[PDB]
């Protein structure tokens, strides 16, 4: 019934997958998508510096993946990273990594282009990954590279899936990934943000993560979220902290949209009670104390 032998093929794999994914209450492109992402987040797992500490560290909406699991959080196009060194250096990295490839895995990555972000100096970085399986294509991962912040790349934890397991591919999974206090700092930042007169922020998204990051930091205390709160609005230098949690008009849509296939978890289920959830959150961070 668990499969003794990997897959030969990527039709076996497919053909596996989709069994999986009813055997379980997924749809088969979720945990493909997913299987895909594991598959790049190895690849930055081998990333090492001199010491043998990572150099790539997930975060975003993969990392909220791989912390709560399929069911229980948000579809995630990307696959984000913070790097401890240059792209240069990192995109080359990934690129000998994606050539010798991991158990029938190999993947290759488009050009690194620039992107624009006006608090941070260096700028990140977006490029797709290629992924095969025994020589055929398989998957297109977008990835989103950028640079460290004050100490958001100090420390990491280290999370894993069995999803390659179930398949019969039984190697251990385990990604470095940034730590909790500083991906609530972040996203914080970018749902509070305003933006250049082109765009505004469609990030009603972020409402959902942050609700989900504020159950898993549990009753921990909030100092080192609160420090790392701190350093991400002083170094980007945009708006001050404590950020106000404002609407935008069309943001209701957008966040019924994100709460797709969470109705078993206990959130807000229109945007007003969401941005409050959030801004008790905030003040509950603004008042740690030793
Ligand atoms: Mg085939
Ligand atoms: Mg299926
Ligand atoms: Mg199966
Ligand atoms: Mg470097
Ligand atoms: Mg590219
Ligand atoms: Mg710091
Ligand atoms: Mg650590
Ligand atoms: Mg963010
Ligand atoms: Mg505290
Ligand atoms: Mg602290
Ligand atoms: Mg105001
Ligand atoms: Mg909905
Ligand atoms: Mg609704
Ligand atoms: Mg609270």
């Amino acid at each position: 019934k668990p499969y003794s032998s990997p897959p030969t093929n990527l039709r076996s794999l497919r053909d596996r997958l989709t069994q999986v994914a009813e055997r379980q209450g997924v749809v088969f492109g979720r945990l493909q998508r997913h299987v895909a992402m594991i598959v790049v987040a190895q690849f930055a797992a081998t990333l090492t510096d001199d010491t043998g500490a990572p150099l790539l560290l997930v975060k975003g909406g993969s990392s909220l993946e791989l912390r709560r699991g399929i069911p229980d959080s948000r579809t995630s196009k990307d696959f984000a990273t913070v790097a401890r060194r240059d792209i240069e250096l990192i995109h080359e990295q990934l690129a000998d990594a994606g050539e010798t490839g991991w158990e029938g895995f190999t993947a290759i990555f488009t050009a690194p282009e620039e992107i624009d972000v006006p608090g941070m100096p260096v700028k990140p970085r977006r490029f797709t990954a290629k992924l095969s399986y025994r020589g055929r294509a398989f998957a297109t991962v977008p990835i989103e590279v950028s640079s460290v912040e004050a100490g958001n790349a100090d420390q990491f934890d280290t999370l894993t899936s069995d999803a390659l397991g179930l398949v019969g591919v039984p190697a251990a999974v385990a990604v470095p990934c940034m730590t909790i206090p500083w991906q609530i700092a972040q996203k914080l930042h970018a749902v509070t943000a305003v933006l250049e007169e082109p765009k505004v922020n469609d990030r009603a998204h972020d409402l959902v993560d942050l609700q989900l990051l504020e159950g898993l930091l549990l009753d921990a205390d909030l100092m080192p979220t609160r420090s790392a709160c701190i350093a991400i609005f002083e170094a980007r230098a945009q708006h001050p902290w404590p950020p106000r949690v404002a609407t935008l008009p069309h943001w209701p849509l957008i966040y019924a949209g994100a709460l797709e296939g969470l109705d078993h978890l206990e959130l807000a289920r229109t945007v007003d009670a969401a941005a409050q959830a959030v801004q008790r959150f905030v003040a509950r961070i603004d008042r740690a104390t030793k």
